[PDB]
Order: C-alpha cells, then structure tokens, then sequence
C-alpha cells in the first residue's frame, strides 16, 4: 500500500530527506548525471530501457541523458516539497508510477537506484543514516509499481 | 532552432520570468487553476486529458493533482535553466519530445498562453508579464 508506505516518512526521515537534499539538490545536473552514469555502470542490464537517450556512456556530452538527468532530480524535489502532505506525495507519486509502468519497470528493477544513491550521497559525506532514508522514500514508489 | 529561441531570451524578459514565477510559491492551487482554465476556455482539449478521468472535479482529482503539481515543476525546471541556453534547451525537448508523441502541435501547445494570462492576472501582473511567459512557451514552439 502506496499509503502504508507514506506512513513510514517519520519526523526523523523527513528531516534527514530534507538536509541531505539541500545538498546534493544544489547541483541538479551534476548530481543527476552522477546518479545515471553510475545506475548505468552498477547495473549493465537497466541500459536497454533507456533506448531513446542514446549513447549513454557519453554522460553529460550526451544531451538528451542531461535533459533526463536534470528533470529526474524535479521529481526528486517535488516529492521533498511534499513531505508535509501525504496526500500531495501520493498522488504526485503514482504519477510517475504510470510513466515507470508503461516502461515495464517492476518494483524490484525501481529499487536499483538505491546504491547509485548510496554512492551519491557517500561522495558528498552522507552515510548509511541518510541512505537508508531515501530507501523509505524510493519504498513509496515501489508501492505503486 | 530552439536554441536560437532561447539564446533570444532577454535580461528583462528572464528578469519578469523570475519575478512573476516568484509569486510558483503555490504550485497545486495555481497548477490546478491553470488546468481547470484551460479546460474552461478551451473544451476542445479535454479530450486529450483522457488519463486524468472526470476533470470537472478540479481539486478533488486526484489524478489531476499530481498532473498539475507536477507540470509547474517542469516550468520551475525551465525558470532555474535561463542562464544558461544549453540546459535549457535540453530540458525544453526532452517535454517537447513528451508532447509531440500525444500529438499535440506547436499552435495547439500555444493555447496554455491564455490561461498563463488569466493566472498571472489573479496576481497581478499584468501584459507585460504576460508577453514575457508568451515567449518562454514559444521556446517549446520551437520544439514542436
Ligand atoms: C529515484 C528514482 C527514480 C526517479 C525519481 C525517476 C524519475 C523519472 C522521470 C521524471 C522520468 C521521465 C518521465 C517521462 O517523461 O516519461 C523517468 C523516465 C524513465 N525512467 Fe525513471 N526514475 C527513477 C528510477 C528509475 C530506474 C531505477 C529505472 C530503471 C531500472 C527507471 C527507468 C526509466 C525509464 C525507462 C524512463 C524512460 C526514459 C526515456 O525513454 O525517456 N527509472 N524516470
Ligand atoms: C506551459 C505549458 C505546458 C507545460 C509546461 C506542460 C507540461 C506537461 C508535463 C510535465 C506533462 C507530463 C509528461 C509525461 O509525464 O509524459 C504533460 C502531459 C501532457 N500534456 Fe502538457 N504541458 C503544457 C501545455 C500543454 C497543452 C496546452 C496541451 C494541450 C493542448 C498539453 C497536452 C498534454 C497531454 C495530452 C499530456 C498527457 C497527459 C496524461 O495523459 O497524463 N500540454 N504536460
């Protein structure tokens, strides 16, 4: 359940969501990229669902991964933005549930962005609190898949 | 091009984009207005809003809801871009791209002017805003 999953956000989770993306959220395109190329680079067998981009091995000299990249971290900002009403997050979540269904991404493949998070956050020297907590959030998503 | 577009985007224009967008602070109540006018004054288009279900239900919807949230993070997107014309225009076609497979044309797309007046009106800003978002959607035109 989508809802049972949004209950998970506690005071604490939100709070660490919330400082740890003033961070990385300060670099929209660079953050971005970094969370594909290495989504790309972990998990080999995801590049053939991102046919329209291209040659994605090109990272940021790649336009259209840079145009997907940075509005992948609006959508990450809209569900931070949400954080204070469950049912704004819900909704905005399984709308980008559906472009994630109609893709055929089941929950278990959605779930693989966690370690290109993982890393991302790591590099900016955000540990496993805060991994873990975008884990919850990444887990609301999946509830929808 | 949609470069060329963007790159003829001025100082004063991205200067009234930011100010009005600044005021974007209500991104459900005016995202659902934007939509709810669109449907209002051009009933022509419901029918490619099929997804959404009953729009007449306006806030209610909670399909629409997410839609509407969501389409003024894809504007917040285009406003945090203007600086920099690479960025923008990679952003602008990946939407175009969104639009242009739902078969939506470059005249078609263009009737959102109207409804942007109306809202930018309910605050306030008058004409000249109005002309300055008119060309930030003929940035997208340019796509289509
Ligand atoms: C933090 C998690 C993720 C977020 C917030 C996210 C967000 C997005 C957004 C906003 C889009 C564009 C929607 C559209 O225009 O249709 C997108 C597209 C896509 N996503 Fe994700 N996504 C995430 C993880 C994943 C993962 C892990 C996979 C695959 C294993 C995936 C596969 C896709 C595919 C195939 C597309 C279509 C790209 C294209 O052809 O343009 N996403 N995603
Ligand atoms: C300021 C102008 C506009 C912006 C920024 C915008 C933005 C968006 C966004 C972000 C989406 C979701 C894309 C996706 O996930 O695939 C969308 C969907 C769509 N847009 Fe627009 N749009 C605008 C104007 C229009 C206009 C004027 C029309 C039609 C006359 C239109 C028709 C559509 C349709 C049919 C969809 C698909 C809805 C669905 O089935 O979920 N858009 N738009």
């Amino acid at each position: 359940s989508v809802y049972d999953a949004a209950a998970q956000l506690t005071a604490d989770v939100k709070k660490d969501l919330r400082d740890s993306w003033k961070v990385i959220g300060s670099d929209k395109k660079g953050n971005g990229v970094a969370l594909m190329t290495t989504l790309f680079a972990d998990n080999q067998e995801t590049i053939g669902y991102f046919k329209r981009l291209g040659d994605v091995s090109q990272g940021m000299a790649n336009d259209k991964l840079r145009g997907h990249s940075i509005t992948l971290m609006y959508a990450l900002q809209n569900f931070i933005d949400q954080l204070d009403n469950p049912d704004d997050l819900v909704c905005v979540v399984e709308k980008f549930a559906v472009a994630h269904i109609t893709r055929k991404i089941s929950a278990a493949e959605f779930g693989k962005i966690n370690g290109p998070i993982k890393k991302v956050l790591a590099s900016k020297n955000f540990g496993d609190k805060y991994a873990n907590a975008w884990a919850k959030l990444v887990a609301v998503v999946q509830a929808a898949l």
